[PDB]
């Protein structure tokens, strides 16, 4: 079931990139798998550079952890930063040098939808604290697809919007009081946005929460370890109920507990 985050486990390393192209990146599974994929299917994008187009796909967890990809997709336009997600058969990613979110259907390699996130800063305006052009961060939780960003009107505070996964329309929007560039990353669990304090520390914390159901903001002190000292991506998977992260070449996962 659902609840408030109360604990994060130790990071477990599932795969380590062998080249500088994977110093930062995004890896993910689909919380709503659709044919021909399953809950084991894994995608990995090494995101260093300026023409990021290769998406590595692995049918099996064993292949993700020990082998070569089973398929490589070449995106039709370059991707920006580490914020992408996979949801219900599509990769949702941000176009390079844009505030455009793109829905790319993985089995057909068809762009099904594109949407400018209204007012969103991009390309170094409202990144997380490490930089990396992390202005726009997609998220999946128990209720579906969201996007995390900021705007000039919000003065750089985290804004989050629920997204229609079919056509990318914004369905509802909330404004927090958390400066986006003051936190290392963020993710959503059960409709509550959580932030991480530091991308370098072994003794970081999950330090803020904003509950979209109640409008209430809280401070937290839940320990969070950046084992390799440079976490570029931290997302939540609601099917596995785990955090997925990318830390200085390493694809890692953290158990959690909800109350
Ligand atoms: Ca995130
Ligand atoms: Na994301």
């Amino acid at each position: 079931g659902c609840g408030e985050l109360v604990w994060v486990g130790e990071p477990l390393t599932l795969r380590t990139a062998e080249t500088i192209t994977g110093k930062y990146g995004v890896w993910m599974r689909d919380p709503k798998p659709t044919y021909p994929y399953t809950q084991e299917t894994t995608w990995r994008i090494d995101t260093v550079g300026t023409d990021v187009r290769q998406v590595f796909e692995y049918d099996l967890i064993s292949q993700f952890m020990q082998g070569y990809p089973s398929k490589v997709h070449i995106l039709p336009r370059p991707l920006e930063s580490t914020g992408a997600v996979v949801y219900s058969g599509s990769l949702y990613f941000q176009g390079a040098e844009s505030r455009t979110v793109i829905r790319y259907e993985l089995n057909t390699e068809i762009v099904k939808a594109e949407k400018e996130i209204p007012g969103a800063g991009y390309h170094g305006q409202f990144p997380y604290s490490w930089g990396g052009y992390t202005d726009i961060d997609l998220a999946v939780d128990e209720a579906g697809l969201w996007v995390i960003y900021s705007t000039d009107e919000a003065k750089g505070a985290i804004v989050l919007s629920k997204l229609n996964p079919e056509n990318l329309e914004l369905e509802q929007t909330w404004e927090t009081n958390i400066r986006k560039q003051s936190v290392a990353n963020a993710f959503i669990i059960c409709g509550t946005l959580y932030t991480v304090s530091s991308y370098t520390s072994a003794d970081a914390t999950v330090n803020f929460a904003y509950d979209t159901g109640t409008g209430i903001s809280k401070t937290l002190t839940i320990p969070f370890k950046n084992r390799y000292k440079y976490s570029s991506m931290i997302d939540y998977n609601p099917l596995e109920k785990k955090l997925f992260a990318w830390d200085n070449l390493n694809m890692v996962t953290y158990d959690i507990k909800l109350s």
